[PDB]
């Protein structure tokens, strides 16, 4: 046991499906996984290990944030062998040609965090994703028909940002996506030796309101767990 | 509604408790709150509303990190009306004479995150609670025979830091308490204007491994607890 | 002696009043004290010792800004056995219900300094006021009629800043008043053990540019110093 | 013209190989490319245009170091119609399974310089490559038998850097190889609109301390070399 | 009048000797003026006017400190029209060579403050004194038949510093004395547009603890103040 | 032989004249040194050694920017054995009263790279020339009456740089020019024990998009090698 995580080591398979929300998690074990069982209630961050088309899979939120998802990220690759996480997600997008349900793959994330210049001597860390995790999920998405951009995204400390300028700042440089948790992952993951991939799905517009239905979102949130878990299998080869 | 609250002005108290832990809001809601209702399941993020002594309260997780925790204080203050957090918490102590379960009241939140800088044009924001609500958490504790301490938290982002020497220099300065969240809150507070506080018990010592029963935890986080809920009615007068 | 300070261990007081202006520190003495001694004359920093209704109080100036102020304090506080300073001065007001003639009380001090920074691995330290001395100071008020305004005050390095922006970013945070020392001494009083507290009066509106008569302003600068006499009677017990 | 290169729209293909040494360039321009006519002199800053295989490619120093090179490859971008740029040259090792003569392509680049900072309101830019660019160079790579790393470049402005300790710290978060100009690259690609990639090989081990043969260290030089031209013509599809 | 100058134009002379003793200020104006007359005692930091050979010559008092200097220099510029400052002040040495009653020539000032940094958009200013001021100063030195080093100063905010290290660092780059002024003197006089120049006196030795003896402050102190006023002579002419 | 100069110990005088364009190494070692004889082609970075009135001189190209220039006055300097690097470059003007082929003096070099803050500890390090060599540089200009501005350079990183409003704030603490060496052959000097000066000509200014024109270049340019060359001879006497 560690102190966030209720459980021994062989509990978790050596990959993790991470989403934000410990009930986006319970929902991709009954969707996705066969003969699931529950492997942490702790601070009701519920995880469960299963199978998908033979291969052990676990699935565990993380929080929102990147000391949330530091965390358990850490705790997973050091206690329990975990030696792949996905972060499976949502993003608002700064770009106008970045539409509402696109998936983004974080080849790197940028952050305004100080995580990994506390890690970096206060230099500039990359935080960036296994390059073969980020083919994987491009090539699991071309055979599920569902086109994929890879790219930065960025890592914010402050959902509520006072500074509302530096949204165009990131859409000057390119960023497809603002989430709160890849550059934090992709830290942990180089200290500890582990690979790491964020995926999200694109949930919001900073810039116009623009509507989906709960059905949209349902099956794009599924194209993203099939892309991932299909990823996987991708990467055992 | 908000994001991350299903609810409506007037669902909350213009006061809120939150524990990091959702699983603790329930619990202060069934053991001190009278005629409860739950107002949030969002992400599981339990909240409560009902009454201590007749007096309308609140009581809702705000999850581990400064992130986390600056999502939920910030959408209670401008879109529910909340005027008052108090975050109910554990830290880890590194002072010799800092004892575990030992009750300590944050006048101050140190912190090795950005959000301040950001905020305040990286210069030095002091994140401090409100002086009412600190004396009146230390009067309550007083008429309940708690003697508490008042002074400095440290709000960490890494609770797996890689610098263990900054907990020999948090020691040098007086640091009560590390913990994840305090100097998050009080930043928000002073952003939209609404006043916060951290209470938190001992529950680890970064020194030595030294034990608690799981009775002495609930003796003391219930402790914790009337202190902030008779600090509330202090506040009122 | 000290480099700054020629007197003897038993000169001071454990107790020391500190203005920014040595030629204030003589008024102090003259109008508050009986049997006053002066104790130091180095650079014209005078110092003097005597008693405020039987209890043995020193006063002396502490000169304009973070470093002088930090040199007096230190020396104090390690070769004087000094315990506890109180610095008593003027500062700028920021936000418009913050009238000339409030008296402030600086529970926490942000600044522009770097000193903080350069004690705490340049993160976040919460420059803050001893607890019980704020408490002390807020009832002594009280106690003459007098109502206290607690919370942050601006350590600022530039009277003349070159930037101008950053007196609007101070009042959306909610700082008090703006001086030119707390931070300093906060700083000093935590790195070598000792308490402090910084009152002040608003000479200044850096808002609406006005004044107020000579026998008003000088009638609460004497009330400041009553409620700093007095708190540290209070303190005694 | 531009300051730098006197040539014209149209002396270069869209394509621009680009080592650090200009001789190097003409080394690259006679060995592997037909019809090469040299298209620039200035400061010595030898570029040439040629084809291999049919396809229209260009070759042209940058010269070492962030500064040198941002100021060519904006150059080509903004006025030469240049769309990707494939630096090719050479690095350190840090890693001790890191051997002398790997392939590195760098999906991200580290650094300590501050240039992306300045472009990037002082927060985290994670300097990366484009996506296809990496995936093209890998599958090429592949045909040839050779046996790509993926992963961080750290890109220094110090080659004589007095902090040696910063070797470690590379070798803990998992930077696969040590050189100059990475992060400039991919930082003006992203500024300007167009994509970049890095191709070092290791010359050198900043652990061990070792040679290798003359022909042996040529021939993966050329290794790498052809990786970038078969690259390119996979990236044409 | 200005804030802490009570004078009017034409009380000052266009050149201001400053040691950070009032008192300095006091003995020199008796010692080297003729006709010296007190034209300001505000916060007892006394400025003096008189004749040195016939030429107007000020003296006063700027406190200890950036911000105590900061604000004297720029009232005396703004509002006196004064031309140039010379800081006549002791240093601390770093470097073994560099001895007890040397005269050491600011010709830059190295600091840990951030005013520069909120100057200069975060980056390096170089904080320099103006050059024919230098070069008078080592005209009127090798005239009066005194060793004079030209270089540069650091100018510490923590005369008391928690950073030993730093010592060793300052020792490395080559800073001939350590104070406590000049960065912030040259700053101000870039800032409004005037010219300065630091010169120091080495008092003791950061490293060996003993400080100026007997009557050789007096010689060497009489030395520097005499090489100031010579200094301004040649400028004239 | 060093890493990036294929010569050895004697092949080089004891001082360097440095361009950035190591074509103009070539050309001032044809116009002005008699027995002029290349000692360096390493990278195309064209070294010499000849005679200028008896006096052994070498004169070398360094590249543009810090990283590049660090390199070879580093080499220089521990394998060499040269005592004095005189950069003798272009630079853009920032005050309207500086015009074009004006010669300039960096007695200090401002700069935004990071380089001096990694060699002192996040501190501002005051990146000066020696002082002899400004005198003696101000002396041969004057001796040939030349004009000549001495002052401070702003050493930039990005030639193309993406935030314009600092030019402003260069333009309001008197920058006297805009290059890409001075701040880092400084500090390189300080680092390893020699000595440095750069001397420039204003080429374009970054307000008004004129570039040097005509012959003018030349003479302007020989004047900058006329006043290099001269005051090393000062300095020998
Ligand atoms: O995490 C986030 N930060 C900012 N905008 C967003 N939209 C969806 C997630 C999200
Ligand atoms: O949040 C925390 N960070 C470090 N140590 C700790 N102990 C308990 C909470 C805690
Ligand atoms: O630093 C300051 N800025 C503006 N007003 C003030 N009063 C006292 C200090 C002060
Ligand atoms: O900057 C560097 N440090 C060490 N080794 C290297 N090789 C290439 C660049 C380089
Ligand atoms: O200002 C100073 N800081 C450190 N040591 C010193 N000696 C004399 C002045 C001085
Ligand atoms: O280095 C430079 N940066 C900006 N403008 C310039 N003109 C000439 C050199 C120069």
């Amino acid at each position: 046991a560690t102190p966030h995580i209720n459980a021994e080591m062989g509990d978790f398979a050596d990959v993790v499906l991470m989403p934000g929300d410990p009930l986006r998690a319970k929902y991709i074990a009954e969707t996705f996984l066969e003969d699931a069982r529950e492997v942490n209630n702790v601070r009701g961050m519920l995880g469960f290990t299963g199978t998908y088309k033979g291969r052990k899979i676990s699935v565990m939120g993380h929080g929102m944030g990147i000391p949330s998802c530091s965390i358990y990220t850490k705790e997973l690759i050091t206690d329990f062998g975990v030696k792949k996480i996905i972060r499976v997600g949502s993003c608002g997008a700064v770009l106008p040609h970045v539409k509402l349900r696109d998936v983004v793959i974080g080849m790197g994330a940028c952050t305004d965090s100080k995580v990994n210049r506390i890690r970096f001597k206060d230099h500039d860390f990359a935080a960036i994703a296994d390059f073969d995790m980020v083919r994987n999920a491009v090539d699991a998405a071309k055979a599920l028909g569902i086109d994929a951009r890879v790219g930065n995204l960025f890592s914010a400390d402050l959902f509520y940002s006072p500074d509302g300028e530096m949204f165009d700042v990131m859409e000057k440089y390119g960023i497809l996506g603002v989430e709160m948790e890849a550059a934090g992952i992709y830290g942990v993951a180089a200290e500890f030796g582990a690979k790491a991939l964020t995926i999200c799905t694109v949930s919001d517009h900073i810039r116009t309101h623009e509507q989906t239905t709960a059905a949209e979102r349902q099956t794009t949130f599924n194209d993203m767990i099939k892309i991932a878990l299909e990823s996987v299998l991708l990467g055992d080869k």
